[PDB]
This record gives structure tokens, C-alpha cells and sequence, in this order.
């Protein structure tokens, strides 16, 4: 199931402050080397939001787990079923993110079916604004079990770069519960770190991004 290379599709639905767009992306996933290569494309015109803040929101089953780990990938275990992944992105100084997805498989396909709703967003902000240097840092998130909850949670922040030099940072709470609420497997605290790669298809006319990321577990010997 993910022994190999897998097809990935991403289906984002969203608006922010009332501007609603929607992004499909296609691509594949590798959890044997916690890998993903990925090209998005905004399916309504101009993206109203800059790309570097929906990385996030657009697939942690394909971390790499070590072997070691493999009784604490709650990701996978809850496959093929699949779970539900609710996040709140607060931006500083700025609006917030609501978003709710459903990652499963479809077939051979693991799909990631996404709502988003931004509120409150400043319209000469960085993000409305589009002042944001088109690239993510590397990121660290420490994930525990919810076990009132049936779930997992975890909290982190994001570093954006801005254009005149500034930090803006992005504070994502996060909780995952699978679907249909069965048994769910609980793992022990532990971290997963991210490294991510944006570019651009120089034959792309549509305003789209280009993923290679790499997602690792760390932290249960």
C-alpha cells in the first residue's frame, strides 16, 4: 500500500475574505524515503494567497517511519480508511486559516479532499497583498496522542519570508482522528521534520508550484 511509489491527488477548495479559489494537484509519494514530488495548479485564475502559506494544507502518511517507529505511524495504520486532519493557521499580525481534510484512498490513489476558509485577512497585508519571497524553511512539529479525543495532535510554527526582509510567522494547530472513529492506534510523542523545495514548470502558463518534499520521523529510538 505504501511499499512503492504512490499516485497522490490534492483537491483544495477555498476562500479567503470572500475571494474563493481552488487548487487540483497531481503527483506521487514515496514513504519508503519519506518523499513527494508534486505540481498544483490554482484551477480559478490567479491565486489570491500566496503559495508558500498552503503548503502546509495541501499528506503525512508518506513520512518516512524507521522501523522502529512503525508502532507509533498513527498515519498509516489508519489506512486505507483514512483520517481527517483539522487545522487553525494564525498568522502574525494578520488573519487565520480554518481547514478541514479528508486524506484516504480512492482506488489506487491516495487522495487529500480539502476545505479552507480564511477570515479576517488584511487586504494590504503580505498574504492579500502577495509580499511573500516565493519559498519555505525547513520545519521541525512534535506530535502526541489525544487519547480523550481518539486522535493525535500537534502544534508548530511556520517561518514565512517576506519580502522586505521580514519573518512572518504561521502558528498551525493541528489534530488528527480517523475516519469513522474506530480503534485507533496511539503513538508515543515524537517529532517530524520537513524539507521542502518550490519551483516553477517553465512551460506552465497557469499560476502554479512545484513540490519536492522530504518528511522524517525522529524521536523513539
Amino acid at each position: 500500500l505504501f511499499t512503492g511509489v504512490v499516485p497522490i491527488l490534492v483537491e483544495l477548495d477555498g476562500d479567503v475574505n470572500g475571494h474563493k479559489f481552488s487548487v487540483r494537484g497531481e503527483g506521487e509519494g514515496d514513504a519508503t524515503n519519506g518523499k513527494l514530488t508534486m505540481k498544483f495548479i490554482c484551477t480559478t485564475g490567479k491565486l489570491p494567497v500566496p503559495w508558500p502559506t498552503l503548503v502546509t494544507t495541501l499528506v503525512l502518511c508518506f513520512a518516512r517511519y524507521p522501523d522502529h517507529m512503525k508502532q507509533h505511524d498513527f498515519f498509516k495504520s489508519a489506512m486505507p480508511e483514512g483520517y481527517v486532519q483539522e487545522r487553525t493557521i494564525s498568522f502574525e499580525d494578520d488573519g487565520y486559516y480554518k481547514t478541514r481534510a479528508e486524506v484516504k484512498f480512492e482506488g489506487d490513489t491516495l487522495v487529500n479532499r480539502i476545505e479552507l476558509k480564511g477570515i479576517d485577512f488584511k487586504e494590504d497585508g503580505n498574504i492579500l497583498g502577495h509580499k511573500l519571497e516565493y519559498n519555505l524553511n525547513s520545519h521541525n512539529a512534535y506530535i502526541t496522542a489525544d487519547k480523550q479525543k481518539n486522535g493525535i495532535r500537534s502544534n508548530f510554527k511556520i517561518r514565512l519570508n517576506v519580502e522586505d526582509g521580514s519573518v512572518q510567522l504561521a502558528d498551525h494547530y493541528q489534530q488528527n482522528t480517523p475516519i469513522g472513529d474506530g480503534p485507533v492506534l496511539l503513538p508515543d510523542n515524537h517529532y517530524l521534520s520537513t524539507q521542502n523545495a518550490l519551483s516553477k514548470d517553465p512551460n506552465e502558463k497557469r499560476d502554479h508550484m512545484v513540490l519536492l518534499e522530504f518528511v522524517t520521523a525522529s524521536g523513539i529510538t
